[PDB]
């Protein structure tokens, strides 16, 4: 599924992430824009072998299994593939456990790179929410 932009922004708060662990809603939307142009389908293999599934680019490295990532582990208790559902429940609710790991959204490298500082509110300008 690619999800519209407004779209998101009500399952995101529907799912609890507007304001969790501080981070107003806008930044959840900016940060998946640019790590899966708001698709869950997206697939990314990282450097190191690991593999980025999902409308957040959650990483096999740590969070999921998917049978390949030597060395890894599986910290949201989910395989990879259940992160690309049309339905966005196991994303949230892993992401809220990333999140909350220590670094905040800084885990997310697009969101460090191109949303923190930026004027996140602008990705939900004219959602009705
Ligand atoms: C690997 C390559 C590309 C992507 C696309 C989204 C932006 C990004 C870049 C780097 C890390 C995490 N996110 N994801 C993983």
């Amino acid at each position: 599924k690619v999800f519209g932009r407004c779209e998101l922004a009500a399952a995101m708060k529907r799912h609890g992430l507007d304001n969790y662990r501080g981070y107003s809603l806008g930044n959840w939307v900016c940060a998946a824009k640019f790590e899966s142009n708001f698709n869950t389908q997206a697939t990314n293999r990282n450097t190191d072998g690991s593999t980025d599934y999902g409308i957040l680019q959650i990483n096999s490295r740590w969070w999921c299994n998917d049978g390949r990532t030597p060395g890894s582990r599986n910290l949201c208790n989910i395989p990879c593939s259940a992160l690309l559902s049309s339905d966005i429940t196991a994303s949230v609710n892993c992401a809220k456990k990333i999140v909350s790991d220590g670094n905040g959204m800084n885990a997310w490298v697009a969101w460090r790179n191109r949303c923190k500082g930026t004027d996140v509110q602008a990705w939900i300008r004219g959602c009705r929410l």
